[PDB]
């Protein structure tokens, strides 16, 4: 049994950014521990679907350890031990008892805390959840952690020059199809929805990327579903069978069909809301001294007066700082302001790069140049509900053009005329 005043459960992005805030708040040696099932100190997870997979000049640890992804300093394992912050790596907690403040690992080790910070992130939904035949064949890969990224880098070198199938049309589907393409793979994207990124992209935004990906040689099969996989004698995947009977040849298969908050250790012990652990504006759960941050928390999104859950890296960084300030603030009888978050999402693929700020509610208006064969495409979209701008998307924008649409999403300016908004386009944001 090891006791610590503060225990961060998980060693991902929120854990690393909470550790940075703890050091900034004068944490003392022996006070804080980070328990992680990963063998490495916290890192900027977004690099795993991008830089990590490049055929040349690839991103490797320790380069992308936190907090460099936000322009902060690198926190190598020594950053922690110099401060008396115990990193407990390769340790998976299989039981958590909030009533006795005890965490129990797979090997039966126990750890106690005074303050717990749940930062377990998201699970990887696997094709077994839909009873897909052959989903256990070798080379049917998923991407969540650095070990998955290493197994993917190796399968890429092994099957290079061959055929890849990507099941999923979300973030992983779009980013991984691009990764396999640049790695000399013949890629097919498969997903059941009528267009890519259905939870964010309109049919018009999606159509730009479908045409773009097609010209790069990526076959995008909309309205398609994988129902099985063929495998050879060694058990390696050889093909992907679709609901319509079409069979695609596959040397490697990559799947991105969503993630769920990794809350399994606390079911029945914390209040929940839409899959996540329900928190207040300071990330404290229904149990005093227990906080939940990043991907697992369903917190009040102040701007929209609703409880929301965000499974993106910007929120994992901002929520971590909020919970640590809330814990340290209470120790001095002080209160900190409520979390005031502006949902910020982004994706990168090929020579493209988009940003989204706010909420994708109401009706949309496409602006700019959305031609996929243009050398420098720049186009965006606005989301309008109740006469005001709620959301703003922009592909190919400059730093100041991205901050202009972010300003629009924060301030929710009124739209007296949609005809004028369509006519101004990106200038509506740049002016305001
Ligand atoms: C490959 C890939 C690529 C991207 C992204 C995700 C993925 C999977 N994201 C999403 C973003 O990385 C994500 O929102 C943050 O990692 C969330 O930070 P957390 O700390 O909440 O979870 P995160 O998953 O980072 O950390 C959870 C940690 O808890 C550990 N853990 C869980 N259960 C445990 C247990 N029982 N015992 C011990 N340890 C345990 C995990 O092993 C991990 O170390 C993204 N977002 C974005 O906006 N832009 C981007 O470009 C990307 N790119
Ligand atoms: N740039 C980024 O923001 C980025 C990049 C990579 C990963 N991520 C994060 O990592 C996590 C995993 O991403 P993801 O792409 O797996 O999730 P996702 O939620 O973005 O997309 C999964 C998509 O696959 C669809 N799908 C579900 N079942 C399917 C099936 N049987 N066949 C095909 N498609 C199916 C879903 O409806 C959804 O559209 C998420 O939390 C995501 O936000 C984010």
């Amino acid at each position: 049994e090891k006791h610590f005043k503060y225990v961060i459960l998980g060693g991902g992005v929120a854990a690393g950014y909470a550790a940075r805030e703890f050091a900034k708040q004068g944490v003392k040696p022996g006070e804080l521990a980070i328990i992680s099932k990963e063998a490495v100190a916290p890192y900027e997870r977004p690099a795993l679907s991008k830089g990590y997979l490049f055929p040349q000049n690839a991103a490797r640890l320790p380069g992308f350890h936190v907090c460099v992804g936000s322009g902060g300093e690198r926190q190598l394992p020594e950053w922690y031990s110099e401060k008396g912050i115990e990193l407990i790596l390769s340790t998976e907690i299989v039981k958590a008892d909030l009533s006795t403040k005890t965490l129990t690992s797979a090997a039966g080790a126990t750890f106690t805390y005074e303050i717990l910070i749940i930062a377990t992130g998201s699970s990887v939904i696997k094709l077994t959840d839909f009873g897909t035949q052959g989903a256990d064949s070798n080379n049917i890969l998923y991407l969540r952690e650095i070990d998955d990224a290493d197994k993917l880098v190796a399968a890429i070198q092994a099957k290079k020059g061959g055929k890849a199938v990507v099941v999923g049309g979300g973030y992983i589907g779009l980013e991984l199809s691009a990764a396999l393409k640049i790695n000399d793979f013949d890629v097919t994207m498969v997903f059941p929805e009528p267009w890519c990124m259905p939870r964010l992209f309109t049919a018009d935004i999606a159509a730009f990327y479908e045409a773009y990906y097609t010209n790069k040689g990526v076959k995008v099969l909309k309205g398609t579903l994988a129902v099985g996989f063929d495998a050879n004698a060694n058990g390696d995947v050889t093909a992907v069978k679709l609901k319509d009977g079409k069979v695609l040849e596959a040397d490697i298969v990559v799947v991105g069909v969503g993630g769920r908050p990794l809350t399994t250790l606390f079911k029945g012990q914390v209040a929940e809301e839409k899959g996540g652990i329900k928190t207040d504006a300071f990330f404290e759960t229904s149990v005093p001294g227990v906080y939940a941050i990043g991907d697992v928390a369903t917190f009040p999104l102040k701007m929209y007066n609703e409880l929301r859950r965000v499974e993106h890296v910007d929120h994992s960084r901002k929520s971590a700082e909020q919970a640590v300030k809330a814990i340290k603030g209470k120790e001095s009888g002080e209160s900190v302001p409520e979390y005031d978050y502006l949902p910020y999402f982004y994706s990168r693929s090929f020579d493209l790069g988009w940003q989204f700020y706010g909420d994708n509610v109401g009706e949309t208006i496409l602006f700019g140049d959305s031609d996929p064969t243009s050398s420098k495409p720049k186009f965006g979209s606005y989301w309008i509900k109740d006469g005001k701008v709620f959301g703003a998307f922009l592909e190919g924008g400059s730093p100041d053009e991205n901050n202009a649409i972010a300003k629009v999403a924060k301030t929710q300016p009124p739209v007296a005329s949609i005809e004028e908004l369509k006519k101004e386009g990106l200038q509506f944001a740049s002016k305001i």
